[PDB]
């Protein structure tokens, strides 16, 4: 059983522990519920650490006194189809293979399933660690709590001899990088400078062996991802996010200075040897659109191109670790502003930006968002009980599984069916966009080898690369960004329509030129 | 509350509507409850109109005495998936972008949805008015009664200032015209002469600024459509069905001289000035063939060209609004016999028929045809009652919905899985060959840039688009009419292979050329 | 088929029905749809009812515009 | 201010249609949603039943002791 200890002799030392902990509402919970500290008690100085304490990580720690937030967190959506490529005629993108080709993603690329499962499908995804780890067999991927109760309890690694990336099979890549990993597990809190940038106190960073970073790494979405321990207060621990909403001044909502000033962040920074180290974003509310956006945003995190020159930019460089902060018409200048590209087209040589999961930016200006409605009300709802002491559910979810809550209490005009209909509506237009956007960018990428070996020039090929970073970029955020445009439908509408429009523009030019070489 | 008038004050000048309202089952029916004619009987004489009456075209002017009847054909069905596009991989035609290119149909082609919304979906689609109408918001998409009480009460216009046809965004087509709105409304049917032809006393032409007459209509499928007002009884309104039917002599079933003379359509004018203007055609016998053959058919509605000598037709040519009242294997005769073709195709360059939902000429022929069986039986069959008068289901939908009453009636052997089973077998092989005639039609497509570069012979080319033509028949029947098949199996069955025979050839010529022209 | 009668005539000997009649909701609904008054109005007066017309009392004769609310 | 209809007669609620009337006069049981929770919104179906049950049995209840009651004066 646990015994407590003294936390006004830690606070002695720790004053901005003492400051969040004695006001907020976890001032009766003793520090022996997630550290261990005696050692470090006596040892430590006002300044130097001593002997480290260990601290739990694991969502057990919360689990014990939050048992009802925990449950809903690891329940499993069998619905939630897993393992499911994105590059098939049946998913998202059946014209994914020869768009992205180029890319590590055309090693593999599938549908989101349950948050239970972040990390370990981090780690088995054939783009990421050359087929290295995989699941302990095949029946341990529907064991969501083991996943939470940790990675290696459910993984196997190949070859725990070597710390290497490297292919394992053939059909693999090596994508993953220790940046990643900031938006699968935070584990890592204390062990990780901000932005990930080299630090004498941090055991990780951007340049570590990534295969070796992951063997220290347990735990998917920690609960105190979005509220912090000692306070219990909402925050964001996401560096990248703290990085645009605070260090570059955009906000919390880029768009709305009025919100941004309601539903604000105070960046607060923990040192080690009295250097700044780690820092954390308190928010003034218990916003989920900014909670959220620790993750469901586009990002790099990982090497690339500077547009200017064509030059490396690697790991060791800050924009290794990004967040653009910046919707999909502001995408483009947000790319410029930093002077960087993902990839070369493996056809065309276009020079190409990698969109990601953009919901939180594609979110920004939506009916629902200029209405307060936040992401939690769709997908983490209040729970319904006849009775009950209420609570929040923790299964981040599509709403169709609880439209009572996501939707129709907000909505008391419609039935569930209506609901979803409308709902349908809009993914099934979107979509249809997405593959015509698709079907045109495919007819122009095949023009490229024709063009080339009819001997068109490199200036009117330039040209057409250009055009195709605007065709890809106003295509891929749709079918990167997991609605199918409910987000913000009008916005879609427009990107794709752009989108075929470059890529009609492109062919034109390109079939011109061909035939004017063969005329010739 | 409504107060009666004097019918015989008014039969005194309108003799044609006295001899059928007094003799069918409205004869108690008095003249307001779709009239108000206070001032046109001051001012009228026996042959000029006076000030014009008031005629309701709202399907509430029925709905007080036939609630029922409108209340079923109002019905939404959800299930009905709703903007859905037709040229993707999961629906009917995955390769329709490469093979209808040239036409407007490529900017959007959805799945047909509920009645209801026929009129707002017709504004609303992206290829027919440039994008310039849209429902007020996107949950309005799921209110089919707002769309039954006008389009107008849920639809905006982004201009109300301008009435020409244009782009207001840039991946949509103005394809809509006059001719359009008589398979959506016939809230017209006072303001339009037969077949649209300029007349003086007719508001609306096939000349007309569709812009403006769109804002002028907007109630759909009007009750009155199928159901003379004042004799009760059953009849068409569609100038393009009466004049293949009864102009043209062609017969209700112009495969069946007997059945045609049985259940026969009688032709009744009504003049302006003494000069004839408009038409409907009485039919001999409640017969929902030729009922729903108003709408559910092939037609021209549109501009094109001349076979001959490629010249343009336009909207002021009867050709625009025309029924071919002909099957598939009778169809390219009946396109020579008005000298037409709809579009060139942008990558073969061939002449091209455009085919739209032809299920009326499909089902001829057809076993449940020969066997007396209407679409009524499967799409908008009697309710059946535990205790009650039975009526007629107006919710014309897909018999899965009402299997009992649309199928097991009739096939006493079978169970309703037994039923969907032998649907689903039909469905499934049909699809089978129209994905295969997509495959051999856009092989023979990619070939003709091929061919053309490598110095290909106009003469060959041109073998080729005639090939063309009928490869494209045979397959975009089917993709068009929308029973996939089940309404005449054998028929799809020997169509669909003469496609792909067809593309086959092509294919050989092409290639041989090809090969031909590089080892010359 | 039902044939409409002269209502304003009926009204000549019934004011009572006229007043009720021609202000409500059924001003339109013809005295037919529920009375066969053929051979009254033939032997009637304002003061002898003459033949004594047929009222219908069955639920159908109002189901035929009301079918929801029979159902 | 309620009336027997509101229970047992209530307007037909449709997703897309002309409201008429209910004849069909019968228990609350069979349309819940229209003739008690358009009301009682605080309410689930099963609440709103229970509440029914709970009057029904303790009434039904005090009927048989009444009648055991009587019966043994009768007797
Ligand atoms: C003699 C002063 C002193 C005392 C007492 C003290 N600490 Fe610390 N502690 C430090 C210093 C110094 C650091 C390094 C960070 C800093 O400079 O604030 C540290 C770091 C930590 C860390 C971060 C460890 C890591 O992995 O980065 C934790 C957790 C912690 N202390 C918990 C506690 C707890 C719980 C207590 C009471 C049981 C306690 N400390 C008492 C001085 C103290
Ligand atoms: C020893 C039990 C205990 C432990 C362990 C514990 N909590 Fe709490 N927590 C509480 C209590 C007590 C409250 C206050 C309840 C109230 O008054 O509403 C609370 C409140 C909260 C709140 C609401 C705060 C607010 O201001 O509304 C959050 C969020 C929370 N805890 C998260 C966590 C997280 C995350 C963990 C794991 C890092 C955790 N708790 C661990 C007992 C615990
Ligand atoms: C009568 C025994 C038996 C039956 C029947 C059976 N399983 Fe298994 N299954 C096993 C055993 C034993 C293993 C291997 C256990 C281990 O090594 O951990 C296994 C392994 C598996 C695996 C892992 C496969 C791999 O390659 O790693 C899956 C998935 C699985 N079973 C699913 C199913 C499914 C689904 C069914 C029903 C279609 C089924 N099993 C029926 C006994 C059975
Ligand atoms: C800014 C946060 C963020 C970063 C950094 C990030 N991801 Fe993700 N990842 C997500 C989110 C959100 C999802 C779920 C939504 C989705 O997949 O579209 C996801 C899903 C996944 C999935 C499951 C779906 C799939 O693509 O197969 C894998 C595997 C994955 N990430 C691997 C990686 C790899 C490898 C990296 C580093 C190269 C990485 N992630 C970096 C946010 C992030
Ligand atoms: C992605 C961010 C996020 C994560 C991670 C998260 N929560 Fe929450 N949590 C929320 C939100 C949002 C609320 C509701 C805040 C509101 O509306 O006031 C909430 C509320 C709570 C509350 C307050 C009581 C309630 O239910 O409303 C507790 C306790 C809590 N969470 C515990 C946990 C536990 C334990 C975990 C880990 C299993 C966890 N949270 C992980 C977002 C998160
Ligand atoms: C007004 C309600 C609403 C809001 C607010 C909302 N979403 Fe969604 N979201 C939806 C709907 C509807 C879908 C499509 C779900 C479906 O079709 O099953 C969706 C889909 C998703 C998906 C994919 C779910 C799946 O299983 O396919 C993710 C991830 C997601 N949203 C994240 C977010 C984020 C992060 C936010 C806040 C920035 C957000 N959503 C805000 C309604 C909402
Ligand atoms: C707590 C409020 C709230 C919630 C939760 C909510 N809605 Fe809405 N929704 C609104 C409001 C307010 C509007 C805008 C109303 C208006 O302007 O007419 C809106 C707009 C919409 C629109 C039109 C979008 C557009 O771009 O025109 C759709 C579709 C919609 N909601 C569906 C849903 C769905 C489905 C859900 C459940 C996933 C949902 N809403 C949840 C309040 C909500
Ligand atoms: C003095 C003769 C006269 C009388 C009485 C008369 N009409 Fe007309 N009405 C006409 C003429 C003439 C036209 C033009 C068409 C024609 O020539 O038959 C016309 C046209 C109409 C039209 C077509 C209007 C349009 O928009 O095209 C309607 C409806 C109509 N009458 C209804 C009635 C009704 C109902 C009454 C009795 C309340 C009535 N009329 C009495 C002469 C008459
Ligand atoms: C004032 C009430 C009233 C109005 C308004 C009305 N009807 Fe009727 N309708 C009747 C009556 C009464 C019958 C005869 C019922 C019977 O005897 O079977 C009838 C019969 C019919 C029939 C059956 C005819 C047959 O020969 O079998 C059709 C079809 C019909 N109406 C359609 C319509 C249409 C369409 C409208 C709107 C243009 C309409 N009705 C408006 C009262 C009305
Ligand atoms: C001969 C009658 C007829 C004509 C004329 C007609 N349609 Fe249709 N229309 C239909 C039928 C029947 C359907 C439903 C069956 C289908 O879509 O296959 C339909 C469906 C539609 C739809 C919904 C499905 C889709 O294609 O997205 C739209 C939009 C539409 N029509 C627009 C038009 C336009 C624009 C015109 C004129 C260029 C036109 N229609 C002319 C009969 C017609
Ligand atoms: C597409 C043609 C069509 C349209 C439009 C149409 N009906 Fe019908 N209607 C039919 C058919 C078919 C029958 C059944 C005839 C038969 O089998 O005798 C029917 C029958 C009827 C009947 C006779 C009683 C019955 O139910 O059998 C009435 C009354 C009627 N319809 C009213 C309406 C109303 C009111 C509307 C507008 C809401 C409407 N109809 C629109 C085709 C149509
Ligand atoms: C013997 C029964 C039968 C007859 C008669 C019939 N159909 Fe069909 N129809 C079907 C079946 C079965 C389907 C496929 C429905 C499905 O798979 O859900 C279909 C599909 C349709 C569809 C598409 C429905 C949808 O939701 O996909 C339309 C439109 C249609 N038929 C119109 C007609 C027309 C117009 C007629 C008269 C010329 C007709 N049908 C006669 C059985 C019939
Ligand atoms: C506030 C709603 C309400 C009102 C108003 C109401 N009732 Fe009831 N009535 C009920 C309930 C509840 C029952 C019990 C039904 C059950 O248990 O299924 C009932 C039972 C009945 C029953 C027996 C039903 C059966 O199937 O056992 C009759 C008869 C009845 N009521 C008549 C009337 C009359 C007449 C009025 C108007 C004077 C009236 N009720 C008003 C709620 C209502
Ligand atoms: C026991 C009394 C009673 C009887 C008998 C009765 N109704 Fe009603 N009726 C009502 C009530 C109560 C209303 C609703 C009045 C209101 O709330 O405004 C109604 C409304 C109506 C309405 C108006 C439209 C509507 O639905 O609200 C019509 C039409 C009607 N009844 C027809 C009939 C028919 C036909 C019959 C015979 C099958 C019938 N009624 C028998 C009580 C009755
Ligand atoms: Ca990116
Ligand atoms: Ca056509």
């Amino acid at each position: 059983n646990l015994k407590p200890v003294d936390a006004m002799q830690c606070f002695d030392c720790h004053t901005q522990i003492e400051d969040m902990h004695t006001v907020g509402k976890h001032a009766t919970v003793n520090c022996v519920h997630c550290h261990d500290a005696t050692e470090h008690v006596e040892t430590a100085s006002s300044r130097r650490m001593g002997e480290r304490p260990v601290t739990r990580m694991d969502l057990e720690a919360c689990a014990t006194c939050h048992t009802a937030q925990f449950n809903s967190f690891v329940e499993v959506r069998h619905e939630s189809h897993p393992r499911l490529e994105k590059a098939t005629p049946t998913s998202r993108s059946p014209m994914f293979d020869k768009l992205i080709a180029g890319h590590g993603f055309a090693f593999e690329h599938a549908e989101p399933r349950s948050h239970a499962f972040m990390l370990v499908d981090h780690f088995v995804v054939d783009r990421a660690y050359g087929g290295r780890f995989q699941f302990k067999n095949w029946q341990k991927v529907t064991d969501g709590m083991g996943a939470v109760r940790g990675a290696w309890t459910v993984l196997t690694d190949a070859d725990p001899e070597s710390s290497d990336q490297r292919r394992f099979l053939s059909q693999t890549a090596t994508a993953a990088n220790p940046v990643c990993l900031n938006c699968k597990t935070q584990d890592h809190i204390l062990d990780w400078a901000y932005m990930g940038d080299e630090h004498e106190a941090a055991k990780w960073s951007r340049t570590s062996e990534v295969v070796e970073f992951a063997r220290d790494l347990n735990h998917p979405l920690n609960c105190f991802m979005c509220h912090d321990p000692h306070s219990a207060g909402p925050r964001v621990v996401r560096d990248g996010l703290i990085n645009a909403v605070v260090d570059r001044g955009l906000g919390t909502y880029p768009h709305d200075p009025v919100k941004s000033e309601q539903q604000g962040m105070t960046k607060v920074t923990f040192q080690r040897g009295r250097e700044d180290f780690r820092a954390i974003g308190l928010l003034d509310t218990a916003d989920s659109n900014v909670m959220c956006a620790q993750c469901h945003v586009e990002y790099n995190c990982n090497p690339g191109y500077q547009l200017s020159d064509g030059s490396r930019v690697g790991m060791d460089d800050r924009r290794a670790n990004h967040f653009f902060w910046a919707n999909v018409f502001d995408y483009k200048e947000a790319a410029q502003e930093i002077d960087f590209f993902d990839f070369r087209h493996a056809t065309t040589g276009a020079a190409l930006p990698k969109l990601q999961h953009p919901e939180a930016e594609t979110f920004w200006g939506s009916v629902h968002e200029r209405n307060g409605v936040a992401c939690a009300d769709c997908h983490m709802p209040k729970v319904q009980l006849e009775n009950g002491k209420v609570y929040t559910s923790h299964s981040q979810r599509t709403p169709r599984d609880m439209m009572g809550q996501a939707c129709l209490n907000c909505h008391a005009e419609w039935t569930e069916d209506q609901a979803l209909y409308a709902i349908d509506y809009i993914k099934n237009y979107t979509h249809g966009k997405i593959v015509k956007s698709e079907y045109w960018l495919a007819k122009m990428i095949d023009l490229f080898p024709v063009a080339k070996r009819a001997g068109v020039s490199e200036d009117v090929l330039n040209e057409a690369r250009e055009l195709h970073y605007d065709a890809h970029l106003y295509w891929e955020w749709w079918t990167a960004e997991n609605s199918v445009g409910f987000h913000n439908p009008d916005q879609a509408r427009e990107s794709l329509m752009t989108s075929i429009s470059k890529s009609k523009e492109a062919v034109s030019l390109l079939n011109d030129a061909i035939d004017a070489q063969v005329a010739s």
